[PDB]
């Protein structure tokens, strides 16, 4: 049974635990800045940053065919100061290859390069996209499960409570193989659900880094912050 | 495309869309009280009542195969009041046969029999367990997916907020077979989240009841409150 965990209530700058890559940052207040905020205050376009856990993850063995079981639970906050443009691109939550660095920014995240379904990708992501690329349905902002592609395999709308905080659950049981994901804003106290079927073993290598990536649009000013306070994982491989 | 839904925001005493059974009534201030409470505001040991939307849903047709995807929304609240002896039994969301009536209390919670895994049931419910049964897993409260049987195929345990309001949401999505159920304590922010693949083709007639059932205790003061503040329901058959 090979277990890992971590839990960060909040963030500290400097530590070691966590590998920022882009243009994350850690403020002195404590807050993991995924997307750069100008001098002013604003949030700046054009920008990609990411932060992996500094551990890869054993999620899966191919000697006894056995898969782990895992959760993570994070709250950010995303922040939308102009009426236009449109605000993009948002963030996610995602699990790939080990010593892996920024993708493409935009729409694709930082963690795709296309908008193909490529079985190279071995990536496993849960997004909240603000922004309608040609590939995303209408409504945005919306949840997204991701199987090597930026097209998601399902998506749920939710309504932004701007600049609130919002609390994730993300939920992975290895017997059922569901993948389920909450998001409920405290502020308001809405609460979205959704649910897929994903067979870890068919999408994700044996070892993974898992990490928070975030993203702002190709043109000036659309761009939004993508804050995040606390972060926990915890994964239990039964082999 | 058959679709059906309702939603009470609150409860009105004389509303004659729902089919209050046993010890279930509806005060005047709004509130669904599914168990007995006494004239010094105690909550009744041995004590069951279920409440039943007055229309039959169309869950699947048997000709064209189809199943509805539904969502269920209610917010609850359980006070137990005293230490000794342990509160009882709990509360639950479930979908059976048309014209039901209460079966046995305590817990089987108002909906089965005894304790035997019986596809005449035809019952699918997600309980909500303050006593631990033979049957049941050690820890409790727990949430619990009940296929047939009081005998959960999944169960999640969960931390009461004596007395606080509780806000649940379960989601079937017929093309996964996932029935996603969470729990959430706005007091506290504490969030609860389970998951099971379930086919309802091979549980449910094809026209069921919707309820809500709860019940007290087996002997003086085993019990709790079962209050529900709120309740709305959708299903949607693609045939
Ligand atoms: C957040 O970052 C923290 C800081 O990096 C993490 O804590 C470190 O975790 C290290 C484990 O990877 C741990 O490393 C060991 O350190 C031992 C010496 O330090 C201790 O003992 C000292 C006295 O002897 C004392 O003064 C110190 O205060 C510590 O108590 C050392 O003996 C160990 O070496 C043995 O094991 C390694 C690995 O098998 C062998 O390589 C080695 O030959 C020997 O057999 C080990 O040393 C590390 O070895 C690898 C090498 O590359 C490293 O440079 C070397 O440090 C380290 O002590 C702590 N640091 C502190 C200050 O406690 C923290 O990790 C979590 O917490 C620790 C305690 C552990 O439980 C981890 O499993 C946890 O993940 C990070 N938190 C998270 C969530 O990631
Ligand atoms: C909560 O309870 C409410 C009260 O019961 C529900 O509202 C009732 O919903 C009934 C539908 O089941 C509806 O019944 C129809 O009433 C028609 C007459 O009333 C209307 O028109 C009057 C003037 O003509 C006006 O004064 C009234 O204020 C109403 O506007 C009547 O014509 C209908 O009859 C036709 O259809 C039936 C069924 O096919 C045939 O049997 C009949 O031959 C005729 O073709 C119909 O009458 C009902 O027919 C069945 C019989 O057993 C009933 O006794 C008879 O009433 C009724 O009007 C309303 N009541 C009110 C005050 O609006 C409410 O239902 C929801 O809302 C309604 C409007 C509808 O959209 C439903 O689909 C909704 O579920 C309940 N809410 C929920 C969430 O369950
Ligand atoms: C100046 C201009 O119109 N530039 C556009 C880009 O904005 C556009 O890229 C998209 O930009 C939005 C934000 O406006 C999101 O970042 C989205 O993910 C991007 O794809 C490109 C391609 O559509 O076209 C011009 O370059
Ligand atoms: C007086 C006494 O000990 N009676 C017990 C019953 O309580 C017990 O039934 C259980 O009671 C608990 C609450 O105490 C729950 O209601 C539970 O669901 C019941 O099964 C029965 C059977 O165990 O034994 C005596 O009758
Ligand atoms: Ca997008
Ligand atoms: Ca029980
Ligand atoms: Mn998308
Ligand atoms: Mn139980």
């Amino acid at each position: 049974v090979e277990t890992i965990s971590f839990s960060f209530s909040e963030f500290e700058p400097g530590n070691d635990n966590l590998t920022l890559q882009g243009a994350a940052l850690i403020t002195q207040s404590g807050v993991l800045q995924l997307t750069k905020i100008n001098q002013n205050g604003m949030p700046a376009w054009d920008s990609t940053g990411r932060t992996l856990y500094a551990k890869p993850v054993h999620i899966w063995d191919m000697t006894t065919g056995t898969v782990a079981s895992f959760e993570t639970r994070f709250s950010f906050s995303i922040e939308q100061p102009y009426t236009r443009p449109l605000p993009a691109d948002g963030l996610v939550f995602f699990m790939g290859p080990t010593k892996s660095k920024p993708a493409q920014g935009y729409g694709y995240l930082g963690i795709f390069n296309n908008s193909k379904q490529d079985n190279s990708y071995q990536t496993l992501g849960v997004e909240f996209d603000t922004f309608s690329n040609p590939w995303d349905p209408p409504q945005v902002p919306h949840i997204g499960i991701d199987v090597n592609s930026i097209r998601s395999i399902k998506t749920q709308p939710f309504q932004l409570d701007n600049g609130q905080v919002a609390n994730v659950v993300i939920k992975y049981d290895a017997s059922s193989k569901i993948l389920h994901a909450v998001l409920v804003y405290p502020s308001s106290g809405a609460i979205y659900t959704i649910a897929e079927i994903v067979d870890v073993k068919q999408v994700l290598p044996e070892w993974v880094d898992v990490g928070l990536s975030g993203a702002t649009g190709a043109q000036r000013d659309a761009a939004e912050t993508h804050d995040v306070y606390s972060w926990s994982f915890q994964a239990s491989l039964p082999e």
